[PDB]
């Protein structure tokens, strides 16, 4: 067998994540996204939106939009615990890290005061973002004060997964492979089987900070905004 | 950003459950049951239970009252490790902790001797002790002595959760959110695809108490008892 | 309630658990698989196998195939990290150890050198290693030098689980309970609903060795593996 030590990267992410489950109360809550309408949006707004903002159009900012609005109508998520003097601290401003798989391990860089953002504005960080960490051209204030992450797990065809949380941040949210479906739908009282484009939206989130009830208003929250698919003025084409 | 000191009832929960995972072997096990005849039984009972028991008739007694024979046919999970002395404890009472979500945080009220209870005595004694819980009028023997718990993880939409098993507790069973789903149904070598009211049934377990085929032998009781709804004389109408 | 003392392998087995949480970064990584065509193979073959190689047909030697030959070709999960010298083993030799549910407990013993073996060969030390386990005749080497664990969850009819790994190992898969579900097929543009023989093969791996996207990787290859089926050669019959 052959031995090679680790980058620094995948060093201190590794520890990082060792710690963060042994001083947090982690849980997966699962939930699922019917993202049909926003595929179908994304298939007719691509070329325009290349056009415009000079970006591929993908799915990941409409979860972002959909997870910044989320932290501000729910701010008891965009929130931190300190078990020491036991008291809670609510977030003025939305940090959200995105998860980027580079060649070296993961970094989540993170768009600071996300709820300043236009839709457009978060699509071109996103790959802004990414495209540093890629080339590891990221400066240190990139990857600090997160409040909440991002993940895309669907970018290798995950069905779903246990996303680890790392404190202070409460809440990792999974943005799971898009995967057509048989499921029911319902019009005037008449349940139908449908083909719809669905995924898992697995969300992680500490006890010590967010309940399951609150996760589950979290979630409902962002499906439901997902699945209206009201973004057309957010695409401002 | 604000600061706010959290209240005794999260501060404690939180500190609980950070330190039930270090001190055991959690895993949660899915399961999904057909609860179809359940809440067929449950639609037409509706107005006969509210009018002899007093309560409105939900899905979770039916799932506490199968828990709870299934925890007396399999008595290795009413049970409990001691890892100093190695001695596995098979408890003699069946006493259900139910989840309950109220405005201070969460609260698992204890149904004590719930093995001696009917099925109308389990539907009164949840909605007493989660009325009780809500108001913060529990005794603290309410709290005490807990064999198993239960939690609906489905009160605000979640397909499923990995819900915190606390020791000296080996198992935590969720009855997450009853959804219509196209499932395959068999009758005489015939597949057919059915719009049927399932839900996941996440059961967590402590590996020190319990493993994984007697994790699944435990959920097929139950799963098996639901489905069957033979529930009749438990309504007791 | 009434208290007895666990044997020395249910005593080993909890505490190597409840250790193994406490230093690694475990999560799980959720993929399904369309057994279908692997179940047809089976059927047709079963008769010409128990006579040909001594042993009953099983879906766990496809698993243990697929996954040895992805250990192969995913090298880097095959693999161990030391978090004192920060340095990651590629292991040689794949040494598969197989969960094996006895009376006296959870049982792994190992195949050694299982990327040396021919599929029946591996079909013929499942169940020589699984005889042996259960009647505990195990040599102390068959249950040593694990680099991978394959878990068969489905034996007692789990949907799914999350499986806990034991370092120095990084990933241990799971071979869930094959259930019939409607499933959306595609043939030249064409989406349809059939019935399919499904599973979900859950992947509980660890955040030091592989990360999120490398444990989608190993899996879709597994995946793709499986649902070609296209093992008439391995069966040699
Ligand atoms: C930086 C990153 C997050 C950007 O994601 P993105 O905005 O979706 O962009 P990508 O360039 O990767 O997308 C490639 C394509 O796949 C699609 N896609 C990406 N994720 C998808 C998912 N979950 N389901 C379905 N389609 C998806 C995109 O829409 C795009 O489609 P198109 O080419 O038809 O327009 C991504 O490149 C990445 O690194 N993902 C991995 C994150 C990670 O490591 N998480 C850890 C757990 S795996
Ligand atoms: C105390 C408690 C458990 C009682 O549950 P309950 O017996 O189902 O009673 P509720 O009054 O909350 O039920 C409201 C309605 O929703 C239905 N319902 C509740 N849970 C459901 C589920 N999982 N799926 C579908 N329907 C459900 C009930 O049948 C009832 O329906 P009806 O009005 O048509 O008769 C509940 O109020 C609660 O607190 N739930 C949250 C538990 C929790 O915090 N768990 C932690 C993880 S989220
Ligand atoms: C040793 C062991 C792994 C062998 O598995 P195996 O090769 O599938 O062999 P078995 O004799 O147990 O299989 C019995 C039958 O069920 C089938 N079967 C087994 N697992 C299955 C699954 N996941 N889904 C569907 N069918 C399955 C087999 O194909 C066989 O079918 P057949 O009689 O029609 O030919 C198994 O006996 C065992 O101990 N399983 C439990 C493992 C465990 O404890 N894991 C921990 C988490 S539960």
């Amino acid at each position: 067998g052959t031995t090679a030590k680790v980058n620094r990267i995948r060093e201190i992410t590794a520890a990082k994540m060792v710690e963060a489950l042994q001083i947090s109360a982690q849980l997966t809550h699962l939930q699922e996204v019917d993202m049909t309408k926003i595929a179908e949006l994304r298939k007719e707004s691509k070329p325009a939106f290349q056009q415009k903002y000079g970006v591929n159009l993908t799915y990941l900012p409409f979860f972002v939009k959909a997870a910044v609005e989320a932290l501000v109508s729910h701010p008891n998520v965009n929130a931190s615990y300190n078990a020491e003097t036991k008291e809670m601290t609510y977030h003025a401003d939305v940090n959200v890290a995105i998860a980027v798989d580079t060649p070296r391990g993961l970094l989540t860089p993170v768009i600071h005061k996300a709820q300043e953002l236009t839709f457009p504005e978060i699509a071109q960080a996103i790959v802004d973002l990414a495209d540093r960490a890629r080339n590891n051209k990221l400066k240190p204030q990139d990857l600090m004060g997160a409040t909440f992450t991002i993940t895309n797990i669907g970018s290798e065809g995950a069905l779903s997964d246990t996303p680890i949380l790392v404190p202070p941040q409460a809440g990792i949210l999974g943005t799971a492979a898009i995967q057509k479906r048989a499921v029911v739908v319902t019009e005037d009282g008449v349940d139908a089987i449908a083909i719809r484009q669905m995924c898992y939206m697995p969300f992680t989130y500490d006890h010590q900070v967010v309940d399951g009830a609150d996760a589950g208003r979290f979630t409902t929250t962002i499906k439901d905004r997902l699945e209206t698919a009201n973004f057309a003025d957010d695409l401002a084409l």
